[PDB]
């Protein structure tokens, strides 16, 4: 059936037809909704229909469905799955597939940009040194001296599952975290385990509060190897406040490049287990989650001190006041340093515009309200009031197991 | 369906196990292929004899389980008596004990409510003997007075007679017992609460003389036994109101804001053992953000961010200055301060969400789960600095329950 989504602020109703194209499960049933669950629950035989479906939609998008090129491609893929139990994507198909995995990513508020994605083909890579080279070039290109550019680098697909390419870092650029003798934690507490895996592999930690982790790279199922990203490639921003001159003395910094490296890109039944991709930050990612999550850098109490706020009762909203100032600082700092960043008002506004675009030209836009609504000031952004439908379209970005749980050394 | 479902808290790493979902009784709107978790709402006839039997037995079984008398002589007798009632009259009547149990559990089961730690402390007023709109008015006035308690709010529900053939419904036409009027002007501006223009126009048609002010309490529009609804003014002394001021900004009181103390939902349907109570107004107390963020700062509501931003002398040219967010916090500080100062019960969103987590954990432990709607439970400001943001939740529908129902002006057959 045709499903309707309403905006309760504008009373705009949109009609979703696109959902009729899904086949992958959401996790929900008619009786139980798993909308807030973060991670809900090949062979030649399985591979061809998937390949067939992807090839069909590719030639549908370039308006040549049933064409000779289309027919020959379908035949081509058949013989190759037949004789090798896999197949290789054409360049045009790789690029199409990567852009549409982004386009279909229901948890991403940045998708108005989806067709502007620089795709780096790294499928000829064979070694960790090779991966390091490709990743360094990605970082340099994407960073672009502050004028950030969306990019994805795609390493060889899975074959037998014993020769996977993996970036072991969850993101390309992150700060180390150290368990202190006295029980506390220096740096990013979320990364303590990974940091210690790096130390155990020979990494000499500076034991500072913002130490860029090394890359840990696995090529063709081999033991991973360590590499330091050259520092001039790692763009960082000191955080200061436009009114509070004491804010710089907190000693805060962050990296300019958000780059997810632990996901799996699926295209036409092929699995790309190493596909680091990057964009630019929304301010709240740093200001709210990275800095103020209790399990992260956790700086609210400190900032509240310097603001001289009364912190005895929660109903003074002292946390809320500190939160807003921290996020003002982050936006101000990046902007002052000419580093691309978007505030959550601008981003969610762009997303509503994007949704409208997709409903008109595509018949829908899969979207995960739980992830799209920002972690602060939710209802004064327009996505809070926007009904969204969530469903799974392929090509897609999927989660995969942590490498350190499925790798025989 | 799997017998055990796990939910994780991503801040504390606490994992909880849900078995209660197995008792799910009707549908969420989601399917295997689409999730409607952010959809707000995903024939004038009634339940037949055959439909009512299993629904009644299900509820009676559950009641006698709760009082540790499952399988008792009293249990088997009640089943038999209920079965006879449905067989001869094609409906049945709940005992007072069962009515109270059912109401408390409809609240316990309400997946969109963050205040459920309080669910067993609910004063139930049995108004099933009511026959006229004047009588409904008396019952509602007593509810308001009891629940308000001079500012020491007490949660309460008043239950009017159940549905019979569908042509004799009791309805409160008001969506909430206490709301402010909205007035659309010829030039397109709105006075008062813009959300309430439609209902306000209905009241005016029915004979209400409008003060045409910014905070005019609407009259009750009460429908008894399927008759045309009738208008009543709640005695102003029963409507507790709080003027909004700010502990630091002396100019904040100059905005002339106030709000009412008692949040009371009156447009929902209470379903117990297959019986349908189409008029069941219930009330609790406010969480500050309901007023401070939604009523005051929604663009479609009172929309005061701009005016407050100006008085705060904020740079309002770039959104990236977060002037809106800064004003939002100050407005919500003002609301909590004004309620506390006047000793009217209110809870801040930090306290409420912390209590809810403790509640949820206790429910998983004693009941095997706690259905919760994340989209509704997480507050409309500062989401991730509240613990519920990081809590995975399962949403499913248990009965007894509160359900939505059509607006009565859309369905009513005028006499
Ligand atoms: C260009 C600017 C972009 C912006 C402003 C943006 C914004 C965001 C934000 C705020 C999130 C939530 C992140 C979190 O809470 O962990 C997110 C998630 C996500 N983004 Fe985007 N993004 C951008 C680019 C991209 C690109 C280039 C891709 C892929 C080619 C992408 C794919 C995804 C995916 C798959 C997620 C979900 C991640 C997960 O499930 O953990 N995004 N995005
Ligand atoms: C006692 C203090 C209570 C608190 C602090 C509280 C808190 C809340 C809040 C903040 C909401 C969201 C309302 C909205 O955004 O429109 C809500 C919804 C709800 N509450 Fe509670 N509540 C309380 C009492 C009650 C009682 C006494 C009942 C019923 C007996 C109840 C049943 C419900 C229901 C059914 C909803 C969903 C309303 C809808 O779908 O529009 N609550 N509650
Ligand atoms: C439970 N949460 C654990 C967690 C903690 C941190 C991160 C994370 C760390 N560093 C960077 C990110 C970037 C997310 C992102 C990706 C992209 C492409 C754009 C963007 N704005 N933001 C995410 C992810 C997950
Ligand atoms: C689409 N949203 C429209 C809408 C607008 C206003 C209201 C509303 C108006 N006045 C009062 C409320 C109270 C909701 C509530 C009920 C209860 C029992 C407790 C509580 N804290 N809050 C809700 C509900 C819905
Ligand atoms: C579209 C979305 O479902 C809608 O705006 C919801 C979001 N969450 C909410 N949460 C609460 N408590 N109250 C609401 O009215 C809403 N509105
Ligand atoms: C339990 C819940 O699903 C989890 O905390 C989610 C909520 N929404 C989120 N939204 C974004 N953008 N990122 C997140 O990590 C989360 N975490
Ligand atoms: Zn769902």
């Amino acid at each position: 059936r045709f499903l309707k989504v309403k905006n309760w602020e504008t009373e705009v109703v949109l009609t979703d037809t696109l959902h009729l194209k899904s086949t992958l499960e959401t996790g929900c049933t008619e009786y139980i909704c798993m909308g807030s669950i973060m991670h809900p629950s090949a062979t030649k035989d399985q591979l061809f229909p998937l390949a067939k479906e992807f090839i069909d939609q590719y030639y549908s998008s370039i308006k040549r469905f049933g064409s000779k090129a289309h027919m020959e491609r379908l035949e081509e893929v058949n013989k190759e799955i037949d004789t090798t139990s896999t197949y290789q994507l054409k360049d045009t198909e790789l690029i199409y597939g990567a852009k549409h995995a982004w386009r279909n990513a229901s948890r991403c508020v940045g998708r108005i940009q989806w067709s502007k994605l620089q795709v780096f083909d790294a499928r000829d890579c064979t070694t960790a040194h090779g991966m390091f080279n490709y990743i360094c070039n990605h970082v340099k290109y994407a960073t672009n001296k502050g004028n950030l550019r969306s990019a994805i680098t795609i390493f060889p697909q899975r074959t037998d599952g014993k020769h996977d390419f993996r970036v072991w870092n969850s993101q390309l650029i992150r700060y180390a975290g150290y368990k202190q003798p006295d029980g506390s934690t220096l740096g990013d507490p979320a990364n303590v385990q990974f940091t210690e895996i790096c130390i155990q592999q020979g990494w000499k930690p500076p034991r500072g509060r913002f130490d860029v982790l090394p890359l840990l790279l696995q090529a063709n199922g081999n033991d991973p190897e360590l590499f330091q990203i050259p520092p001039e490639l790692v763009l960082e921003v000191p955080i200061r406040h436009p009114k509070f001159e004491w804010f710089k003395d907190l000693g805060l910094k962050w990296y300019g490049l958000p780059a997810v490296s632990n996901m799996l890109l699926e295209i036409g039944g092929l699995e790309f287990s190493a596909c680091p991709f990057s964009g630019w930050y929304m301010g709240t990612e740093i200001g709210v989650r990275d800095y103020c999550d209790n399990s992260r850098y956790n700086i609210l109490e400190e900032v509240a001190k310097k603001m001289n706020l009364d912190m005895r009762k929660t109903s003074s909203l002292w946390k809320d006041q500190a939160l807003v100032e921290i996020n003002i600082a982050v936006l101000y700092s990046f902007q002052s340093d000419k580093v691309t960043i978007v505030d959550h008002h601008s981003a969610t506004e762009s997303f509503i515009k994007h949704m409208e675009n997709e409903y008109r030209c595509r018949g829908g836009c899969p979207a995960d309200w739980v992830w799209i609504v920002p972690p602060m000031s939710g209802s004064i952004t327009p996505v809070f009031h926007q009904e969204m439908l969530n469903y799974r379209l392929t090509p897609s970005f999927e989660y995969q197991p942590d490498p350190w749980n499925t790798h025989v050394w």
